[PDB]
């Protein structure tokens, strides 16, 4: 059915429908599909889904000039730890991603691959099976109860990475970014948000190292910045984006409770503008908003109101993508896109509405999403949400 | 005469006229007098002016419950370097400040002493005369042309402070804060803005040290934070304020051009809130706005619009005083004081208008200031600006 007491608002008279150039791509509107894990990849191999993935992305690439950031894709087997999320390291995976990138490009939309490394969010037991380490920034701070339950049954204890093994992850980031561009993606987003490995090094709670990778603002940022710099040497700055969630608490990050958190993220933004002066301005910075500090909480739950992401605009002067409970708030979006360099990511309602961009443009009602199929191994809840037309033919009231 | 095409606006219906508690003081309105050097102190001795200073401050303390921050006062002779600015280190100076604090308190207003240390802004030649060093954070970066002219004629070269001599300045800050409270002041503001010594250690341009006082965000903040902590042990956190000018460029500071500047100031704000959790919340944070990056430029000149001070509010959760070209902009003030913990400093128009607070409350015209007497050794341009009544009796049109 459609979302119930939601009064939609048409947004075609705002800057969300003005064109903008992001990297090499000339987007025709500013509503982007943020990275969304759907756990339909095939095991063994972490292979993109052979039956359903091309249709899923072809459906969401239907409005020309749309920017799509894929689900997170593991850069290597050691980066992974979930059986049904995709990778971008082997020839069998890239054969299937090529077909997804060609289908999106035949629709005249764009496709950026999100590069993912789990760290302590990985299941230690899957990893133990495959012969791999359970990695994080440190060894004396765990994610939570059941993650330490997991690890000890599995006898796969949380490991602090050596400098050596941080370098190897940089090596794999470059290869996986080379692979995504060689199979035809328009660019890559470095996932450094939502509590996964690079964010575990950025956060003072998860990073109690005392070497060059821990202990100060600058050292805590060091791994994310080396990854930026290596991918910018490998494939060019106009093909790299960075995602940050300053105020997130998902996967045990500190959020607004850490008093030093704005300075930690202001430093990363200033180093990026530094590079932008020196010629290497990243295609964009993608921010998760305090409106959503945990993506497993229903919209409106877990909103952090003691801080804001607006400090990034005083520092970084390129495009920023902002995401977090914006589909149900067109009155908030109308204000945020008066800024001429701001794009809005829509996550959960792009899951239920293949044709979201038309619905935004025209103020049409919004299909409810079914949380129960976010992570099912099914076409149901994945490729069968109707467009507005089909939804009327189905009687979602109006028939 | 009155300011010419200025249309005033009455502000008595805003939060500028609601009471607020700052430290121990219950202010009756939120228009504060920011620190303003007027160079009427007597040489030798840096003695507050024996003839005119009590009247100057008594005139500006006329509206009950006003917070007044004094002109900068040197904590010791090595901190100084201008002959006619006051000090707060000797018995002869404190005899005269006592009389200023008693006169302000008989008017039922409050008085906070700004503690000043010049660093590289000092005249090296006055210092050479008196046997004192020309100090700064570093020795290979100078303030400007004529300051190095000065120094070499004077044969008094710019010196990088040793740890030892940084400790001695902390010793003198505590004594001078003990002296101000013992003579009767309500509190002290630590001057760490506008390019003077503590700001030279905070700024990456002026601070090229590689020891524990330079080289990173945390080390660059170290001297300002040790001074906060020493004065909070000495006299209590509800008697200490801190002034910061993130975006200032006066006295050769970096301003918005340094990409790392917001992170440098976000770190200082986060450490202060850290302490606020641990029980020691400073009475206030005083910020100079990007609206004024050099106080020698006429209002509207040198406005920095690529950044904002609003990031401090996501981090520090106590009172903030904001200053910078707000007297000519009541439409801007009306918006800024919707925030329930914001006070507005008025510098240059509190020089020409002893009765500014009534004029703000009622929307009355504003006396022009005479820049030519900001630093003269005269009563003229100091104690003879009229109140609105006297100005009408004088015919400043209306007679
Ligand atoms: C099912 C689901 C999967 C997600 N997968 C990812 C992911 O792979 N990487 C990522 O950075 N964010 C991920 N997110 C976070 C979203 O990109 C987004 O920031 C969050 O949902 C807030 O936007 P929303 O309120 O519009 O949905 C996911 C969110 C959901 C609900
Ligand atoms: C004559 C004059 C003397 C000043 N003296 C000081 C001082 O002693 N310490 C300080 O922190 N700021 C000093 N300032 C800066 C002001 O406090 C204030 O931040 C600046 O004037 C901007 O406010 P305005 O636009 O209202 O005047 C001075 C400014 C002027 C014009
Ligand atoms: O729900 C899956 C998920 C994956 C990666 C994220 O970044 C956030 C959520
Ligand atoms: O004009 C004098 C002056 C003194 C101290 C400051 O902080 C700023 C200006």
């Amino acid at each position: 059915s459609f979302v119930k007491d939601f009064k939609p608002q048409a947004l075609g008279d705002t800057n969300l429908f003005k064109p903008i150039k992001i990297g090499n791509n000339e987007l025709l509107h500013r509503a982007v599909i943020p990275p969304l894990t759907r756990m339909r990849a095939l095991h063994p191999g972490n292979i993109p889904n052979r039956d359903w993935a091309v249709e899923y992305y072809t459906q969401r690439a239907q409005r020309p000039g749309t920017m799509i950031i894929t689900e997170g894709a593991f850069i290597s087997p050691q980066a992974g730890g979930y059986d049904n999320a995709p990778g971008v390291w082997s020839e069998e995976q890239m054969v299937e991603w090529t077909k997804i990138f060609n289908a999106i490009h035949e629709k005249k939309s764009f496709v950026w691959v999100q590069l993912w490394v789990l760290g302590w969010a990985a299941f230690p037991d899957n990893l133990a099976r495959d012969g791999l380490r359970y990695d994080s920034a440190s060894d004396n701070v765990f994610m939570d109860a059941e993650q330490e339950a997991k690890a000890k049954k599995a006898n796969n204890p949380q490991h602090s990475l050596t400098k050596d093994e941080i370098k190897q992850y940089i090596k794999e980031y470059v290869q996986a970014a080379k692979n995504s561009i060689a199979a035809g993606a328009d660019g890559v987003e470095i996932h450094s948000a939502n509590g996964y490995l690079l964010n575990q090094f950025l956060d003072p709670h998860s990073n109690t190292r005392t070497d060059e990778y821990g202990g100060s603002i600058e050292n805590r940022a060091r791994f994310t910045l080396e990854v930026v710099d290596a991918l910018v040497e490998a494939i060019g700055h106009e093909k790299v984006g960075l995602r940050l969630s300053p105020y997130g608490v998902f996967n045990s990050m500190s959020g607004g409770a850490e008093t030093g958190i704005v300075a930690q993220y202001a430093y990363v933004a200033g180093e990026l503008e530094k590079r932008a002066k020196a010629g290497k301005r990243l295609a964009f910075v993608h921010l998760v908003e305090p409106r959503v500090t945990n993506p497993f909480l229903t919209e409106g739950e877990g909103e952090y109101e003691g801080g804001s992401n607006d400090f990034v605009y005083s520092i970084w002067k390129g495009p920023v993508i902002r995401a977090g409970n914006f589909a149900l708030h067109p009155e908030v979006v109308r204000e945020e896109v008066k800024d001429k360099r701001t794009l809005i990511g829509y996550g959960r309602f792009f899951i239920s509405n293949p044709d979201l961009v038309d619905r935004l443009e025209k103020g049409l009602p919004l299909n409810k999403y079914d949380r129960d199929t976010f992570y099912q191994m099914s076409a149901h809840g994945y490729i069968d949400y109707p467009t507005y037309e089909e939804a009327l033919k189905l009687g979602w009231d109006k028939k």
